[PDB]
């Protein structure tokens, strides 16, 4: 059966399944309702930035279309949804004047979800920092950020925490240092040859430092301000890639798990274990930034629940650690990464050339955060997979691949969860064909499509799957 024996009875009792969404990947209206651009705005509007020269400034019309959109989420049997709230809607300059009309459609879908049985799982933050907040304070580079964000952190949990329950922070920070701060090719397009200036080996620590103080702020601001009567929670969102060690040398085992301490460690130790991966400390020394005892006290144990991002999986070959003058995050990790083990490829790929199609890299990331970390509770936050841009309408929705491919990475989600991890709920990304960042339109990841000419949705047969799969 095409179900594979998956059904909610398969799952622990009460786990919640949903759809995700991002702001400015799905909203529209970005220069509209009286919301100010953010970074991701001046970014794609800047000829060569993003594929086809496109932008979200219309993506899939959601802000117009919500209602049509919950409708269909409920009709596939999900439980849940994942979305942002865009700061630059909230507060155009980022800071100082509250747009009321923004506020109203935070309003307006939040109170819809719940008139519809749907929890809504709300991120502060997806990539979309105010642009003025950027131009006036350099954004994650200033410790200034903290104060920032927990002030509009303070001031969504006072709109809209009596009847959101379920809040996250940040959606994966090491992605904005990387890409960001270390590689150049995310605004604001900073790196070590970048003409926007920047220094690959120091920036992308900077940041990460800053949301991690960041998050710790507004959880602080949360704990004692507003969850006696909200009784909500708030986490963060990471993503982490599976990485397997090429062969059970002793090299190659400690490159894999370098890159796991980089990857995720990075996040993860300071969260629950209040200190940042020795292995960094060891490698990048007086480059990463150091809490005071009271800040990794803030730190620690502020994520209600860990949101996991998970899409793939890699071969990692190992060498010996040497010296080396600092050039970037990426080159600290000292790690090499291969395409293949015993003369096969990992896995087959989907559109994005990073994503691997490798289901066991789900129950490899599962089972890794469950044995170092405590068994903290975890939500699989994102999984999913890509089309490639020209195909029909009748295409699009014949995604057996995508079909194949929640079948497969949930069986290897429900094998971690068997042997005991304690995951709590799993989302699909995405409910609709979206805005995917440099890739624009070219990239499909939706259970949904959706025409971009027409803006009209379809359910793929993967629709269809989830329904099947989650009646009630
Ligand atoms: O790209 C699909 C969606 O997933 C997100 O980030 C991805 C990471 O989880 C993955 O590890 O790396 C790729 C490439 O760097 C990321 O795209 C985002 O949260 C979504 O916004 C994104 O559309
Ligand atoms: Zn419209």
């Amino acid at each position: 059966n095409w179900l594979g024996g998956l059904s909610r009875a398969a799952f622990p009792k009460r786990f919640v399944f949903g759809t995700v969404t991002s702001a400015y990947q799905v909203e529209g209206m970005a220069a509209s309702g009286g919301r100010g651009p953010s970074i991701w705005d001046a970014f794609a509007h800047t000829p060569g930035n993003v594929a086809g020269n496109q932008n979200g400034d219309v993506a899939t019309d959601q802000y117009h279309r919500y209602k049509e959109d919950v409708n269909l989420m409920k009709s596939l049997n999900f439980d849940a949804y994942r979305f942002s709230i865009s700061w630059s809607r909230i507060f155009p300059d980022g800071e100082g004047r509250v747009n009321q009309e923004g506020v109203a459609y935070y309003n307006n879908l939040i109170n819809y979800l719940l008139q519809k049985g749907i929890t809504p799982y709300v991120n502060l933050y997806h990539y979309d920092l105010p642009l003025a907040l950027e131009k006036k304070y350099g954004g994650w580079l200033n410790a200034k950020m903290a104060d920032l964000f927990t002030e509009y952190a303070d001031f969504c949990f006072k709109t809209f925490g009596n009847r959101v329950k379920h809040w996250f922070t940040f959606n994966q920070p090491r992605i904005v240092a990387l890409l960001g701060y270390d590689q150049g090719t995310n605004p604001p397009k900073r790196c070590t040859k970048c003409a926007a200036g920047g220094n690959s080996a120091t920036e992308p620590y900077i940041v990460a430092h800053n949301f991690l103080l960041s998050h710790a702020a507004a959880v602080a601001r949360y704990r004692t301000k507003y969850q006696a009567a909200q009784q909500g929670k708030v986490g963060i969102v990471l993503d982490f890639n599976w990485y397997e060690a090429l062969s059970n040398s002793t090299e190659d085992q400690a490159a894999a798990q370098r890159a796991r301490d980089f990857h995720i460690g990075w996040y993860l130790d300071p969260l629950i274990n209040g200190h940042y991966p020795q292995i960094m400390q060891d490698l990048v020394k007086d480059r990463l930034p150091k809490f005071t005892p009271e800040q990794a006290r803030l730190v620690k144990g502020s994520a209600d629940y860990i949101g996991i991002n998970q899409y793939t999986a890699s071969y990692m070959k190992g060498q010996q650690l040497m010296q080396q003058t600092p050039t970037s995050y990426s080159a600290d990790w000292q790690v090499t990464y291969v395409f293949a083990k015993n003369g096969k490829p990992i896995g087959p790929q989907a559109n994005s050339n990073w994503l691997y199609i490798v289901p066991w890299g789900m129950y490899g990331c599962v089972n890794y955060i469950k044995q170092k970390y405590g068994n903290p509770t975890v939500v699989i936050t994102e999984n999913g997979m890509d089309q490639p841009a020209n195909l029909s309408r009748d295409q699009y929705l014949r995604d057996t691949t995508r079909v194949h491919f929640y079948r497969s990475y949930l069986t290897q989600l429900k094998k971690a969860i068997d042997e005991g991890a304690n995951v709590a709920g799993y989302f699909a990304w995405s409910l609709l064909d979206n805005f995917e960042w440099l890739s624009g339109y070219t990239s499909k990841f939706g259970i949904v499509y959706v025409d971009f000419n027409t803006l009209e949705r379809h359910p793929k047969a993967s629709a269809y799957w989830f329904r099947d799969m989650l009646k009630h």
